[PDB]
């Protein structure tokens, strides 16, 4: 016990330089550097699974961003872990997994019952983001689990609108095949077809037609 505590305090001191710049805790680092072993030790030592760093990330956000599947599962099995924790900009772990295209975690968070329709501060859901970066796999998983397909962000943009706007051909087709409404316009009455045409995304324009 003395050995465990003394080590934690010693390691903590050597890592404070880093943590003072990021606002992270030892658990954040375990997640960021993918150390499943260290992650368990810290949680058993009483580490707060929901502590936030300078951008509002909890160790769960960190695990997703670093694709630390081990630490991720260790956090998911921890009942105190808030799966819907929000970064300062409103980003949840599921939104991060979709936007960063981290494999496996989109399905895991959904299965673990994370709020599938949560949106960041710009009104964008995990589905909005998956569409924007053409993470077609996440788009299909989200849709299979009934994510709101026609959800609109603060600019009234639907995921289909973003896929058209950002040139995500595969994601656009996936949304259309799942009956996303292509007639829902943004705050400027622009159709997904309009923004695609304006940006010369002819392939997506044909798709919408
Ligand atoms: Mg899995």
């Amino acid at each position: 016990t003395a050995q465990v505590i003394s080590d934690l305090l010693a390691q903590g001191a050597e890592l404070n330089a880093t943590m003072d710049k990021t606002g992270e805790t030892s658990l954040h680092l375990a997640a960021r550097f993918a150390r499943a072993d260290a992650a368990k030790r810290l949680l058993d030592a009483g580490a707060d699974a929901n502590s936030q760093d300078n951008t509002g990330r909890t160790p769960l956000h960190a695990a997703v961003a670093a694709d630390a599947m081990g630490v991720f599962q260790i956090l998911l099995r921890n009942r105190a872990t808030n799966l819907n924790a929000r970064m300062h900009d409103g980003t949840t772990p599921l939104i991060l997994a979709a936007r960063l295209a981290i494999e496996g975690m989109v399905e895991d968070l959904i299965t673990a019952d994370a709020d599938i329709n949560a949106a960041d501060n710009s009104g964008k859901t995990a589905l909005h983001w998956a569409a924007a970066v053409n993470n077609t796999e996440a788009v299909n998983i989200l849709l299979m689990h009934h994510a709101n397909r026609d959800a609109q962000d603060d600019k009234d943009e639907t995921p289909l609108f973003l896929a058209a706007r950002e040139g995500s051909y595969e994601a656009s087709k996936a949304l259309l095949d799942n009956f996303a409404n292509r007639e829902i316009t943004d705050h400027m009455d622009r159709l997904p077809r309009d923004v695609a045409s304006e940006r010369l995304h002819h392939d997506i324009v044909r798709l919408l037609d």
